[PDB]
């Protein structure tokens, strides 16, 4: 529900909306360390003493976001490496946020596309990339898996 | 423009870290800001890390250091680059790169900041701060 | 000196007394999050919200210290993984905990007892094994490195 805060994805990995990112207590109390923003907007809000790192994306298909899968996969490694947590969010958690999740899990973990999708639509339902971003994630599957 | 402390170090001040063209420049890949207003400026795609402390000598900072100090060895290990600031370049972020010297190279306070004195001549630690440097010196290191 | 605490092996890994143990500020400043007590006595001292294993071990060339190096060295790899920081700690600060922070240095970085002592003298000189643990720290280079 909206009482709700950001859903784990992996023991270092949250996945989120902005709401979420704005709720400093919520995030205290999962020892959250670090925040991934993909949206377009920043907001300061609980920014202090926290490793952050902006990558706007617009939420479109003519927006190209495959192309910063390794930026953001790299950041994410980095918080799991000092062993803390990042909240990786954008402005509803639909598209972009889970979008890059699905990117970290194939990259990383060595899913599929199907198996890294459904893995995060089990922990966040209303989960769904653009069909443009589903399209790059396609292909960013052929390119990393055999 | 921001000046070279170490390879992978760089102090400047609130303009400095505005100036995106002269960053890329540079190389820099991460931001610590240690004033108390982020500037949305060059704000993306780099490691940011905000740690507001307002320069009075009430603030305290020593407590800080640690902190600030793992932030920027992060970048070292990525090989990159961070540019430490605050508002005007001259007591926050540079006490932070005298902390930094003095924790990892073993500078001694005295040392530490005739090296950051060098760079940027102006550098100039409210008198709290160097309090707390002076605190800080004996703490991590022998008589 | 007096007024100084810990000092910095790893990052992950700092070596001190029971004193340096006992000064909760100071641990908190450096971010220490778990303690790992090689003594044969418990201070509650800064204990809260923080891994502790103890591991009692009397500073006597009697006593047996190389066993335990294992059961050290994997708190010291857990406290690295989870990326926080172990104090290592004894009594004095000049034997066993620095006995222990050689043997991971060994078991770890590959260094060799000459080069894991020389590394620990270099960040605090009043450092020195017992002559039993020396001797155990011989005879544990030998199992874990080759000729």
């Amino acid at each position: 529900g909206s009482h709700m805060g950001p859903v784990e994805i992996l023991p270092f990995l949250y996945l989120g909306s902005a709401y979420h990112a704005s709720k400093c207590e919520f995030l205290a109390n999962l020892h959250i360390t670090a925040l991934l923003n993909v949206s377009r907007r920043t907001s300061e809000a609980c920014m202090t003493h926290l490793h952050y790192k902006w990558i706007p994306v617009e939420d479109s298909h003519t927006a190209d976001i495959s192309s910063h899968f390794q930026e953001a996969i790299d950041f994410i490694d980095c918080v799991r490496e000092k062993g803390g947590k990042v909240l990786v969010h954008s402005e509803a958690g639909i598209s972009r946020s889970p979008t890059i999740c699905m990117a970290y899990l194939m990259k990383t973990k060595q899913f599929r596309l199907k198996e890294a999708f459904d893995y995060i639509k089990q922990r966040r339902s209303m989960v769904s990339p653009n069909f443009g971003f589903m399209g790059q994630l396609l292909q960013y599957e052929s390119e990393i898996l055999p």
